RNA sequence: CGGGUCGAGCCUAGGCUCCGUGAGGGGGGAGAAGUCGUAACAAGGUAGCCGUAGGGGAACCUACGGCUCGAUCACCUCCU
């Protein structure tokens, strides 16, 4: 079929609000939270995240209130390809 | 029982000091995929810096008197 990071293990969705900066990323998740996200030491290099942006992050369990770590960026080719499936309604961008 | 005298302890009021919490406020140090400018360094595009005073979102701007730890050309002056 294709290889893409879905949820798998403890992976969540993440779609920010603003960024305050210095690497903390402010997300509207649908898990009830506001979260805020870090980078690991491979993709501040050949990448770019915004506001309007969707990505999967992966958290940890503390807390379950501000968390989030980014691991992939979904690209303008799959952004919307994984809506005609209902992996996730766009009901929660703007709504 | 009376007379004198040594006395720790206790109370009241007054002068100083120590310590755990502290509404509100002020700068300091690390963090650098947040924001606004370009002040420094080449004559850094207005040469830079010291003292004192006024001004400005912020680096900063202006006045008077000093220094060279200032670049280029032309003419002098003083030497080797
Ligand atoms: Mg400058
Ligand atoms: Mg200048
Ligand atoms: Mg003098």
């Amino acid at each position: 079929v294709i290889r893409v990071p879905l949820p798998e293990g403890n992976q969540l969705f993440g779609v920010v609000e603003q960024a305050l900066g210095a690497g903390w990323m402010d997300v509207r998740c649908e898990d009830g939270k506001i979260r805020r996200c870090r980078i690991p030491g491979k993709l501040r290099r050949r990448v770019w995240i915004r506001v309007g942006d969707l990505v999967i992050v992966q958290p940890w369990p503390v807390q379950s209130d501000k968390r989030g770590d980014i691991v992939y960026r979904y690209t303008q080719t799959q952004v919307d390809w994984l809506l005609r499936k209902g992996k996730i309604t766009q009901e929660f961008l703007t709504g």
